[PDB]
């Protein structure tokens, strides 16, 4: 005998509501029933002998999860620690960077940055008083990989032309909205060519795609284990190479491990073990999830290849149903993850305060589609979220990009092709309802 | 009706029957009925993730906020939930805009919690010296007037050096040692001197009356998971609406931040993806403590009365004393400190000249050399669990070790007699040099 087959037969191993269809695993993730049992096993041990377990078994269990995730990512264990989530990790980097005294440091970032990380940038500048500022790089999707590379090299060239210093850049592994594989290998590589700190936001990363940490060699990398590695909610892996760990002077929040102003566990690794009393049972389950995905399922590569294959083929099915298309570039490099974006068969029309000149391909593509007006776009956007939840018992996040709604579907090992055919209707049935102005 | 207190109440908890929890104040524990609430919220989250986590989270957060604000007798618009007390005080210190002249000073007492004290050090490092601090040393047993006078002088001395006392962090109940702190007198002085009163009340809710309305602090944090029978990883953050604008960003910064139901309350709903089931259980722990245990007033009345009579029993057994001032105001919480019957040799680099009463209380007592003080401290911690199946934190103060015992509603006098005999035999083996 061997690993379990994928598809709806795998739902027996999970704890989803059978009447609910989880097309949006990429937002909060979920865990199999066995990992939920492990999580409550750590809860039980924590309340049986609180002080003996929380004081001296927390470092032991953390080190077991650190060695389990480090071998998966194929990095030295001394380079990985656990934090609350991707939002927490990104702040740990941005709040710790000592900016140059001359006030020219600039944070380069793309306009598809996760909203929380973007607002973390906005405030870091407010709190740090304008010693640093930010330059947003507008990306146009579907985006060819070389055009993204070109726009980032153009932002550096422009930054220096205004006498400023591109200091740090945040880079997605897989972007949130739209759910798209980002060419982070090239942008990270040029960050070192131009001596720019690479802060890799890879929240949509571990468990879904190969992060290639040893090869890309980033200065910092964040990734949510609870998103695609079946780790309980509230866990991210924080990778820092030893050359740059001295820059993480304080954790978030500051705790006992901080040092103001031999030869065992490093002070960096020690500082992340106790950062305030929390439930660490999700951190403990990381070694269980990696074990379960390997022993019960085929392993990481068999998991990832199925999801990506299902994301392309299934995204293509809902695209052929709706009569639109998938979000993809000419190199086929955007759908290199478990998520896929499909355009909905209508448009919202020009907004006068912010007009959009679409390319010929985009205008040509919309010919014949039904058009609602722009005042009702936000109203229709909220109406589709409730109806999907209330009538259809599902959730589908949608990206509003250039007068098109792009639905983001996320494939997973407990899903199959019939789950997209169902997604085809619901989106098409519901899109037939917005054309009839039902949201009013 | 109300359940009786004592060892019979251990039925309702899920502690190891071989383990004696004398150390509730460190991490707390929850009854089984709150454990099944925690797992219910966890199960609802995994059943329908996006529908439950996006739209049922704010409703459940508001239900716990209404419950925790109703018990604090404060407006619901004043309270939000943060991860822990450490996270709460980091939210205050990391948001305060310090004066441009670089004269602002953070005032604190040397009994501050280590993480909170370390937070001051980093903030000073993070703000590149635009703000500094001043540590007020304290000697325990500390009379309330001496603490107030040490704070008044710190204010007077701060101004005499061209500095401005800007912010003071005040304990409701200190950690090590576990003592009720005269925060009411210190917060009132903070108002008169126009000093931000950042009240660290981690050892607070469920254990002592915080009298927030009377004291009217600028900020207050308190761990529900310590003494409110709330699952681990929960602290209630109180902010009056007059300073809510000072809290610019949560920790970490999330969607609710506004770059330059109120926005302050909304900003704390979604602050990075976490397990919020501990926050959701606050409403249930409060309701369980009301019906099953008989109400909030009855619980903390029993625990401190038990801490007094139990702490005195331990002191009688060891032949030493409880940590208490002449007013009897230190043991006004569910914790008590008892001196152990030995002494540490004088540290030659950091000599501590004892008062006459301190030196007479240590006469005839066995003495450990200071070079062995850390070795004996680690030995007692290992033996207390491996051989006695319990944990007792000890405060090293003025060449003495003070053991901090945490009273609880599931304990009774027989538990503190056990601790006294356990500690007596433990120190007898220390006197024999067993730690070598
Ligand atoms: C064991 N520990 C949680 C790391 C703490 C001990 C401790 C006691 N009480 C608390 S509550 O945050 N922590 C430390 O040693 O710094």
């Amino acid at each position: 005998t061997g690993p379990l087959p994928f598809g709806n037969s795998l739902l027996k191993e999970f704890v989803l509501d059978p009447a609910y269809r989880n097309l949006n695993h990429g937002s909060f993730g979920t865990i199999p029933s066995a990992i939920q049992q492990k999580l409550r096993s750590y809860q039980t041990a924590a309340e049986a002998r609180p002080c003996p377990f929380l004081r001296y078994q927390t470092p032991v269990l953390l080190d077991e999860s650190r060695a389990a995730v480090a071998n998966l990512l194929k990095v030295p264990v001394e380079t990985v620690v656990f934090v609350a989530n991707a939002t927490m990790g990104v702040n740990t980097v941005l709040r710790n960077i000592v900016w140059s005294a001359d006030g020219k440091d600039e944070i380069l970032y793309f306009d598809t940055i996760f909203g929380a990380c973007g607002k973390t940038i906005d405030y870091v500048i407010e709190d740090k008083r304008g010693i640093v500022s930010s330059r947003c790089i507008p990306l146009i999707y579907p985006a060819e990989d070389d055009d993204v590379v070109a726009a980032f090299r153009d932002a550096i060239k422009k930054s220096r032309e205004e006498g400023k210093r591109p200091r740090l850049a945040v880079i997605d592994v897989v972007s949130s909205m739209p759910g798209v594989r980002f060419p982070f290998e090239d942008i990270v590589k040029i960050c070192k060519e131009e001596e720019i700190i690479s802060c890799v936001d890879g929240a949509q990363g571990i468990g879904m795609v190969d992060l290639k940490i040893t090869e890309t060699d980033p200065d910092f990398l964040i990734s949510n284990c609870h998103k695609w590695l079946f780790t309980p909610r509230g866990c991210a892996v924080f990778y820092v190479p030893v050359r740059n760990q001295h820059l993480i002077r304080s954790t978030l929040p500051t705790s006992h491990g901080f040092v103001p102003q031999a030869g065992n566990k490093s002070a960096f690794v020690s500082n992340f073990e106790f950062v305030g009393t929390v439930d660490n049972s999700p951190f403990f389950c990381v070694k269980d999830a990696i074990k379960w995905r390997e022993e019960v399922l085929g392993g990481e590569e068999r998991i990832m290849e199925y999801m990506t294959k299902l994301a392309r083929e299934g995204g293509q099915k809902v695209a052929e149903i709706l009569g639109t298309r998938v979000l993809e570039n000419s190199t086929g490099t955007l759908i290199r993850c478990a998520m896929v974006n499909i355009a909905l068969p209508f448009v919202v029309g020009e907004d006068p305060k912010a007009p959009v000149k679409l390319t010929e391909k985009e205008e040509k593509d919309v010919e014949g589609l039904y058009e609602i007006p722009h005042e009702e776009a936000n109203m229709a956007f909220k109406w589709m979220y409730n109806v999907l939840q209330d009538e259809f018992n599902t959730f589908v996040p949608m990206t509003f990009h250039r007068r098109r709604f792009w639905a983001r579907l996320s494939a997973q090992v407990y899903l199959e092709m019939s789950d997209f055919e169902w997604a085809g209707k619901t989106l098409k049935e519901l899109c037939e309802r917005v054309a009839k102005g039902e949201y009013k």
